[PDB]
């Protein structure tokens, strides 16, 4: 037993990690097969971040001015093309490590691993949430631009975020594979700033299911809740609407606690209008909502 | 910008990651040069649980009697020992993949990466302190046994943790790689306790000054302490102590933010004496007490 936030093993993704320099700036490509995706931004320098004209840019630029570095091997670019706000940059050689994987562009609420890299070298891993506001809650110094978020099924890599700035409140905004911005933000330096943030209730949903596997079931109680006397009470504070369609996705772990779904409302009702009254549920004293209800089933089994 | 718990990248692991079977009984191994590395219960049956003698459970099985694979790699166990609470099965063959490593029997209140593997095949990975009582608080279900915890410096992968079994308040304990238990624990299905654990004071120093880093000073004042006056708030309220070499290890993060240790540590007085009167404190509602200080200046230093 025991429930803890687990990311995903980054073996596959470390052997696709590169460095990508463009005369005096440098990030963090991702390279599969003959192809290195990287931030577009990489080929700006201190006198472009402003309004950067990235089409004139890249013209701009040649293959030679590209330096891709994997590890120490050094490949050569042999074209290079705009992908939305990342760039391809075509190499002479396939990633002999290449994974299986899939480009995949998550919905807010749903959860991923970031492997942190800087100079093309994997630093760390940690799981977090794509928010409802479509920033993350991560943790980047300069030069993490390019690390990529991820899932893996199967020995299948769904690739699903690419780091690309640091926003005014210290939140995180990127894109998907394909290079489109997850939420508003742009690749520019604007007065850019996340929206108003929410909790991501049928998360939290799940780690209450969660923490009664593991034993702890003090906030059940005997109430039980409509599915809209419960969305009033959420939206009060500043939790997202419960959908029928997130109930039925707690479906899975209703049946293993034998605990309805809108019971465990219920529950979740008394926590938001009380609190914990000096308590803690799974070793926290603020309900956790970066946990989807994928996530319990896959770490608490059967 | 940020602060996660963060584990080190698996990749080197996970190549290192093998199943060993003895009839019913799997769960898996480390595979190091030519020798594979996992709990003694493998050898266990149903009527050895209480008070497995583990010399006559060891003579009563040959190297057919080990079934090792590696991925869809039958290894053939040529030979089989005993030391302390793992076994040591020589195979003929070396792991390609086998990194730069070192066995090391970690301090309480050092943190380590633990990759979770169930029939050898690595599922997660997390970060988990060496509590003061000598358990850890992670997430393992059946079959994790053999799972690993490290730290990786200079491509160096240093193992200190091997799991072996959960008490019954679902704590975890297990043994360094030369099969030695953190604890006074011993691998047998009987009613055992951790001691009354400790809040592990440099840690939270740490965590604070990370707190400060990412914008949180709502808790630092203008008293200082002495590290004795500290020590006897700390010991009536079941920290560990603080030495001079914690202060020592501290001063980077001193320096980093200005912050003096011993006025960072009149802050965590007055933090636990008043509580936090409803704030956070990098998002938690409680201090937190598993990041070091190498931890901090990992995420942290510019």
């Amino acid at each position: 037993s025991g429930f803890r936030k687990m990311a995903f093993p980054s073996g596959k993704v470390e052997g696709c990690m590169v460095q990508v320099t463009c005369g005096t700036t440098t990030l963090n490509g991702l390279w599969l097969d003959d192809v290195v995706y990287c931030p577009r931004h990489v080929i700006c320098t201190s006198e472009d971040m402003l309004n950067p004209n990235y089409e004139d840019l890249l013209i701009r630029k040649s293959n030679h001015n590209f330096l891709v570095q994997a590890g120490n091997v050094q490949l050569r670019v042999i074209g290079h093309s705009m992908q939305n706000c990342v760039l391809k940059l075509k190499v002479d050689t396939a990633n002999p490590k290449t994974p299986k994987y899939k480009f995949v562009r998550i919905q807010p609420g749903q959860t991923f691993s970031v492997l942190a890299c800087y100079n093309g070298s994997p630093s760390g891993v940690y799981q977090c949430a794509m928010r409802p506001n479509f920033t993350i809650k991560g943790s980047f110094l300069n030069g993490s631009a390019g690390s990529v978020g991820f899932n893996i099924d199967y020995d299948c890599v769904s690739f699903c975020y690419m780091h690309h700035m640091e926003l005014p409140t210290g939140v995180h905004a990127g894109t998907d594979l394909e290079g489109n911005f997850y939420g508003p933000f742009v690749d520019r330096q604007t007065a850019q700033a996340a929206g108003t943030d929410t909790t991501i209730t049928v998360n939290v949903l799940a780690w209450l299911y969660a923490a009664v596997i593991n034993g702890d079931r003090w906030f059940l109680n005997r109430f039980t809740t409509t599915l809209n006397d419960f969305n009033l009470v959420a939206m009060k504070y500043n939790y997202e609407p419960l959908t029928q369609d997130h109930v039925d996705i707690l479906g899975p772990l209703s049946a293993q606690t034998g605990i309805a779904v809108l019971d465990m409302c219920a529950s979740l009702k008394e926590l938001l209008q009380n609190g914990m009254n000096g308590r803690t549920i799974l070793g926290s004293a603020l309900l956790e909502d970066e946990f989807t209800p994928f996530d319990v089933v896959r770490q608490c089994k059967v």
